[PDB]
């Protein structure tokens, strides 16, 4: 089962691949990402009929009342980025088991980089092991966030108590800024309103690699897919090293 | 056509550049820098490739400021070959290596070269300007309103500067972030609208100019004067602020809410 799991895995992320590449640098995006899904979601189905499927589009789907296994995708996480011809755009795949992500995969189509996570194992890129960096204190670090404008209220106020104590903060890649963190480039990604498609596959690769991965209060960020599971905004933390992910969440104060 | 052997040496330049940066990204996963090492023997690799066709003229970069073999030069190469240290150093493919070609201080070829990604944009003057040899296009856009707009990022402004960058940034569809010389590429292949920075210098943007301007866009300061920096023994390399567009009438209205 467990290799099955991974060799499936992958020949979706294939499929998607396959479709994206027809679409990029040419609505669009939302062909591009509907075509995707459909060829992701046929692999798996056709490996795994007991398993269930939920994207953003569609929802739950299953042909039965109940399932333990469930793939979490968003083929093109990064749409502005995909839209204004930027290849750091992600497909991204989760396999749950009863809730808790096993798998995760971060795909770049364009660039031919794969960040696979899966529980057990190292994290590998292109079928490479790697990992994530240590890095001395808050003001050391690196940290990455989509853009300036995705925090409101409280979250924005919280943001910046972190964004004023790094080294530098940095802008404008959605998952590919996670896949950096895993392969020990970068060291702290803060993100708020992302939804369970946006961050589950980010899990096992960034775990697997030695980093954490938190909600702002430094909880399991966990969303359990089921027929009835309702896609909430989530609050994200990340970091290559733990002494700085607890710096992290100490200026949050969440 | 003496600009063709300067296109061929310009891309002997970059090729040069490539397989310096290539050797350097992304090997600081261990916690002088990776970045500067590259930095520096990657313009070592240009200047050589330039001179050793070229004798009589002279190159121009950020560390060194001028250098020729003689007093004066008729023909300068101004140079960056890390645009986007910060992508660099965090293992982002989006910096690029900045080549122009200055004829008594004004651009006649420009190369934004991305060597990870393998794409090179170059602009010569009186051609259309390529992306890896094939022609590409700005594209219009109907009103500021719809406009993708770009810049490296929220804290490359201040003051009054600012104030005039937030005018814009209020009118347009969605601001994004992140790439430095990266984002003008993409305006030149027709996937973004507008580009707007503070504080350039002129190493950061003379390599844009031709690249731009023969997609069918254009660029400027923020009063909508063309952008000259002549390229000396003397000159000194000031800050500039840049706006480029797709469209001419899109680029009017960042003129006109820039109120600079
Ligand atoms: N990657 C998150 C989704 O982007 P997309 O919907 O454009 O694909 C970006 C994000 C950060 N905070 C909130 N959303
Ligand atoms: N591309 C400009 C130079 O980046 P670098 O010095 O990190 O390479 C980014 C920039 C925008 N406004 C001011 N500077
Ligand atoms: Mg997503
Ligand atoms: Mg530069």
């Amino acid at each position: 089962q467990l290799n099955h799991f991974s060799d499936v895995a992958n020949k979706a992320a294939n499929a998607a691949g396959d479709v994206i590449r027809k679409y990029f640098r040419k609505s669009p995006v939302t062909i591009a990402d509907q075509s995707a899904e459909e060829a992701m979601v046929s692999v798996i189905l056709d490996n795994f009929p007991s398993h269930a499927v939920y994207g953003e589009e569609k929802g739950w789907r299953c042909k039965q009342d109940s399932a333990d296994y469930v793939w979490v995708l968003d083929p093109i996480d990064g749409t502005k980025s995909f839209i204004t011809g930027k290849p750091l755009f992600g497909t991204l795949i989760a396999l749950l088991q009863n809730g808790t992500p096993i798998l995760g995969i971060i795909d770049q189509p364009v660039l031919k980089e794969r960040w696979i996570g899966i529980t057990g194992k190292r994290t590998t890129l292109n079928g490479q092991e790697v990992s994530t960096r240590t890095c001395a204190d808050l003001s050391q670090a690196y940290l990455y966030t989509t853009s300036p404008h995705l925090f409101s209220g409280d979250a924005e106020e919280a943001f910046i108590r972190v964004r004023d104590k790094v080294k530098i903060p940095l802008y404008g890649c959605d998952c590919y800024a996670y896949a950096l963190l895993s392969s020990g480039f970068v060291d702290l990604v803060v993100e708020s309103g992302l939804k369970p498609y946006d961050f589950l596959a980010l899990i096992p690769v960034i775990e697997g690699s030695g980093g954490v991965i938190t909600d702002w209060k430094g909880h399991q960020l966990r969303w359990e897919a089921s027929p009835l599971s309702i896609a909430t905004s989530f609050n994200v933390v990340a970091a290559g090293d733990k002494q700085i992910h607890q710096q992290a969440l100490d200026s949050l104060q969440w």
